[PDB]
């Protein structure tokens, strides 16, 4: 289900950070490569129940090195591998940063926008390898739950017309986090261009949802995507 | 037997203590640590006739956070005696003490005020199901809310209730008055074993009218799963 | 005598709270006992400039082991008597959570109250040994200090009003702490009674003051009375 | 020969800083004889200082949270004071001692004094209290946008009531001012002596009650509280 | 050359790495210390052609701050790059991250909409010095700010820009767009040999319009002093 967790409803996805304990520089370099692979074992052991994706923080995340994107189809799995995770002897040098969950949906105000938006929306971004990410939860304020439908689709919808054509360069994806944590919504993207991320997000604080958003980042985290041996490999030499 | 004299009755201090693991107690051997564990066992099974203990495994699910107890008793002092030997354990010298949440189980007061039809929805609680999720949401109320007349405050009340009845199938609730006790004014509760349905519970209480009243929403916002005590200790052994 | 600062003006009152290191505990059972010690007798070389009163927060109030209420007649010696304490083999194992000053003072709006009032003000709480104990530094917003006299006095004597029934099962002190540190009231309360603050609290929610309480608790102090030795021999153990 | 010791506790361009330090718990674990050598040097780093700042020490412990020590230090310029402070904290005692605030700000020609009443003018020559080991408190402070917004003539209006309330209290307590805004996130640092504290707190509470209070988004935070003392008393107690 | 292709252009990352020194550093033999030293000193050198590192001692003016680090480049992958390594080193190693902020540099929004006496005012450099006092500013404007139409906040810009040209006598400047790469909207860096001026300037631009739109102002508040990198290492070997 490779292409049916990155993309289907209903899927739990977590994000998890990580700091580097001192300590574990003062460990041997042939301990630590022990312990790189041990990680490596585990995460493939966990294949097949759950994926997981690994955004290295450390130099353009404060007080983060690592970040865990997690999806999986019950949050205990998750819990679970994350205990485990945390357990090998590179876990245990390892504080843990921060942690949002939400689930996936089918979008509830996509329904009312034009036909033409719906085409432009079909796109699901751009080919690139190793990204940048930045992730940002979101708290609306009370102001917004108290509007009427039609009122938030509408908004919604401006949302939308800012950002399209930002498609061209970023991906992204939504999960609906109200009742698991302190926020209503984590916000994910992916991008081979900052610029156009900043750009894209300056317009969205124009339209008129934007006042609504109680909570914006705090934190903003970013990384950027690669393979989890390279990102351990840094941690060994 | 009394298990459900302390859930369910009045009158009843319930407290909710969160534990991080520190680092040092890898650095242990093994077989120290799994010797730590049965002071532990012994230490709950001793407070086993006083007051009840249950035990969530945060580890994974919340931040700065590994263990939780919610403690219940019918005074907060034996709850105090309990988690102070709890942390004098050799297990619980290793253990940084995460939150501390209490509050008292008491008499609803805008139930009665509420349509008959309402009150005979409420006599049902929530689903049976073993290993399930648990949130526990702290909650402070504005000062505009307590300016409120009863009559406002009962129909707000009656919204929000309005509003969540139809999750009490999937949805176990209890709720805690905290004001003067610490920082809160309520400590809500919930198990479930579906959580898009505790998701979408809260998501239609953020629309009715009393949650622009809802000053501290969350802050921390507690996720774990519900668990025998064993288990958790366990894996602080491998 | 003894409690002729526990009631009497000009009697700067402070509040010193203190959770225990982990390495304490990496200390062996002698290096404890002694460490015990030590702080018993510091203590009761001050008992006659001084007084002191300890509370057990471990259990109850997050981050806090131990709290002293200590009073006298000027803050430098209960500095002197702080910075001893937390020289002490035992103390350098303590991190200091929090202090709060204050002075005792005669009530300011109490005399434009009724007659029959302040009947039931000179009235005291209830005496039990070993009690609960809660402590609420309290800061007013600026509307607050723009009132008028007149108009401070009658939202007080609303607040009096509310509280007096609850001197059945409660005990009162206030301290005027403006200046000295972030807030302008240092509140303490004794009580074997629980439910009954609880309910006292709700009640002064209620009166008109409570939405000028700009800072309310944090963080709200809850422990419960005890001798000093008591408290410590627990850390011997 | 001095003179211009009080020259810089009193002059204007003269920047003045506060800087508090906590104390490391291992510190205790250091043998008394190697505390004492270490008091020394930082006693002897401070004498050789003597010439191009001033130093005066204070003892925060046990009045003021997460706090053991402050400097009050005025230079002519702020690098003076950056060099002689991680010098100190490069002695085997600074070694030991986690940096725990900092404020600068500079001595100013008073903005408003000059459209007060002459009368009023008068009584602020009149001088604070005097006396040795007083108390001493710092209480930085953010003016609002909504204060920056007004124009002169209501802002001095403002801190003429100010003064006005506050001057019977220059019988028992000293102060000063400095402008910080842009030297950090506050826009004043205030400073306070006195042997009198309740005096001190009817001196805030009156002020909490006229108009300027309202302005001030920012009102201690921290509060910093202690006694003025010489530094030997206070390295003394850090080995003895 | 190239110097100044990053420093005055746009297209070009800018970053600020703050950085505490860990007590148990003292603890160490200077010889450790000083081969620690030449470790982060070689480090660079190897990074030079590709970024820029601009070094400022914070140590005795910004709180729970000794180093800070302004790093320019064109990807923000070669600035991480450079800085888990910097982090690595056994120097490096003993340092705990104060703060990150990053943000690009744009050619500007409104100055075209100024008059064209405002813009001949503008073209001017600063002032000779070296070894300056150093001044961070972070800002996040509000959402009334965003809510303004194009010609309001080009006004205000206007009002700013007026109000703060008569202290480029003394005052240099840059400005970043941190939007979306961190929780700040702008990234504000000055130097200069005169601190009094720069404080002028900043109570000067406390009384405009757009002030009032700036929800976060500082927080921190980095002030520093420019120094080669060895010097300010130096400071840790003795
Ligand atoms: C190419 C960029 C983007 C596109 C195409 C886009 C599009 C959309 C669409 C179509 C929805 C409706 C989904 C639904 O019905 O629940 C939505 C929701 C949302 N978006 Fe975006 N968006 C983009 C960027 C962003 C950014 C940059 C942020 C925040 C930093 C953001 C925050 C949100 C939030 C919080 C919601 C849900 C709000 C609610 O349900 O009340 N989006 N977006
Ligand atoms: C899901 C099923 C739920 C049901 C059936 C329900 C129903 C009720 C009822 C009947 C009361 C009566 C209180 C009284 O009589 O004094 C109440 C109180 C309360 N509930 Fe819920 N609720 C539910 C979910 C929630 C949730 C999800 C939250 C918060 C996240 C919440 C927060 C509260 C609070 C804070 C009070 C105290 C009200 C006050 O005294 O101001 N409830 N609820
Ligand atoms: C049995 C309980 C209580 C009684 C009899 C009581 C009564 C009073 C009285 C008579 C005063 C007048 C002091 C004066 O005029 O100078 C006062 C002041 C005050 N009380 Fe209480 N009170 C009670 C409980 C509380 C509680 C529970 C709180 C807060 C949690 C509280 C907060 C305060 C504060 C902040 C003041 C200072 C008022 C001011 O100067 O603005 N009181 N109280
Ligand atoms: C105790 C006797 C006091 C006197 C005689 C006094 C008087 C004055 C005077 C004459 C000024 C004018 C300076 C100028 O024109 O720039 C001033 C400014 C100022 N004062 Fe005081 N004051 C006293 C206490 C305090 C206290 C206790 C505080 C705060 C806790 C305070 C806060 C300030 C501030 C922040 C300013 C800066 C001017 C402004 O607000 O823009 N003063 N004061
Ligand atoms: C001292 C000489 C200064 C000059 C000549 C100056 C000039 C300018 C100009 C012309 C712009 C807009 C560029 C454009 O039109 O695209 C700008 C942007 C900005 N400046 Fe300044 N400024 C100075 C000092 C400051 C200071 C001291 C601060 C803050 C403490 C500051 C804060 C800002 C901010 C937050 C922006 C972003 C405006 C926006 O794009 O929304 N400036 N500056």
């Amino acid at each position: 289900d490779r292409e049916k967790l990155l993309t289907e409803s209903g899927v739990y996805g977590t994000f998890a950070t990580f700091q580097m304990d001192h300590d574990w520089w003062d460990l041997p370099g042939e301990s630590r490569v022990i312990s790189v692979a041990e990680v490596k074992g585990l995460v493939e052991q966990w294949s097949g129940k759950i994926l997981v994706e690994s955004y290295l923080l450390r130099g353009l995340s404060d007080h983060a090195d690592l970040m865990f994107r997690v999806h999986a189809r019950t949050l205990s799995d998750t819990q679970q591998f994350l205990s485990a995770f945390m357990g090998t002897r590179l876990g245990r040098h390892l504080t843990s940063g921060g942690l949002l969950h939400g689930v996936s949906k089918k979008p509830t105000y996509v329904a009312g926008f034009p036909e033409s938006m719906k085409t432009e929306l079909q796109v699901n971004g751009e080919s690139g390898s190793r990204p940048y990410a930045i992730v940002i939860p979101i708290k609306k304020d009370a102001e917004w739950w108290a509007l009427d439908q039609e009122a938030r689709t509408a908004l919604m919808q401006e949302h939308t017309q800012a950002a399209l054509p930002y498609l061209k360069t970023v991906k992204e994806k939504l999960y609906h986090s109200t009742g698991l944590d302190d926020v209503d919504f984590i916000t994910y993207f992916e991008t081979e261009r900052l610029e156009d991320f900043h750009n894209l997000v300056r317009a969205l604080q124009q339209v008129k949802e934007f006042r609504h958003n109680r909570r914006f980042g705090h934190p903003t985290l970013l990384g950027t995507m690669s393979p989890l041996d390279e990102i351990l490999e840094k941690f060994a030499q």
